């Protein structure tokens, strides 16, 4: 359905969820920050 961490984020608000976009290719989901 969506990515999850480490998949392949399309959005930085969390693809799957509680993520956000990675802003280095490739773009993966990584845990927001310090969640």
């Amino acid at each position: 359905a969506c990515r999850e961490w480490l998949g392949g984020c399309s959005k930085d608000a969390d693809c799957c969820a509680h993520l956000e976009c990675r802003k280095k290719w490739p773009y993966h989901c990584v845990w927001d920050a310090t969640v």
